[PDB]
């Protein structure tokens, strides 16, 4: 399902960084939510032409999908996603 | 389960650039993307439909890592193969 | 299910090719059929045992298997595999 | 799926230990172990409520190689933490 | 299911070998049973503080536990794992 | 799932070769191979069965990479060993 992890700590930071490739790790609020891969990339690309998410591929198909950003805008990016 | 981006990102191609073989790569360079189409299909489909697509003009088609086929090319052409792939 | 690729390119080869052992790949039509790895050597032994038609596991349990060859050889095999 | 491990073995640890992230591993001395909860998780539950054990006083949380988390702590707060993850 | 192997060869032992971490490896009747990962270690935990059997994962989620030791104490073990 | 093949071939010899571990691979030219039993099996099964056919004169075994047990030998042992892991 999703879930939305408020003020994350830093060791949950850590935790999410390894499981992400290089190039997005390297660039609070966090949405995690599981999606097919098309959807993925979709509401993924959707994130990158909105400012103020960040998106991410989360490893471990039906892959995660994680959104950073500011409390309001990862909540709407999480309503949009609902939809 | 299937998926059409328009008007993708250059960090949206970047992404998918990543989960694709370097051989693929260049060839989003040599076409137009309006749209790419994003299907979950088993693999003898998969090569099948891809097949189709390399022989078509205007799509550039490759495996993105029941597996992930995407479909690269202009609005018009990457919405036929959609279609024509749920026949 | 079962696939034939007729007068495949060459950018499809390469892509099946990345796909199979070193061994096979060293080594027209295609058939794409998805079977259990019991089922998949038996059928795959029955070509090496058949001129005109060259097998090769294909990777990604139930697996696939791929027959190259001549459209009616590889037409031949396709049904011998449904019975 | 969920158990609890009350009072493991100096072997168990090592098990579980090979099993996180190296920089997961110095969190274990860091804490006293009465008992160990392990639960199988879907990631997003994974990550929400290890970070919730992360900002628990009296327990470590990690990863284990749907997978599992393992929170390492005092009786009282593993079984805590075990309860408030059913609902 | 579950399953003992008694008086097992030494091929068998190699088998079972190559599918075990170096750190157990390198430490008579075999009980193989398929376990979700928390009964695993939880039930391996117990077989730590019992003597007489030795304790391994199998490699392969729901995984396999080996119990290696005596034919009376392998028998007991996977009773009370049945329970 | 289970299949027996009679009068294997050379290169499906070789094409199963690759897939079994290099300690496995003398066990082949130890034995006459009249025919292969392939079967999908859980692994506790697995290696009850392979330490059975182990024990066996006239068949080998080996694991092929719930997984695959191959049994090599005779075509009397092979079905005889097929049929007991039928029960």
């Amino acid at each position: 399902k999703k879930r939305i992890i408020n003020a994350p700590t830093l060791e949950t930071l850590a935790m999410l960084k390894r499981r992400m490739p290089s190039e997005s790790r390297n660039r609070d609020a966090i949405g995690l939510i599981m999606l097919p891969v098309p959807d993925l990339y979709f509401y993924a690309d959707q994130a990158s032409k909105s400012a103020h998410v960040a998106v991410s591929e989360i490893f471990g198909h039906i892959t995660t999908l994680a959104i950073f950003g500011e409390v309001a805008a990862v909540n709407e990016a999480m309503r949009i996603i609902e939809d």
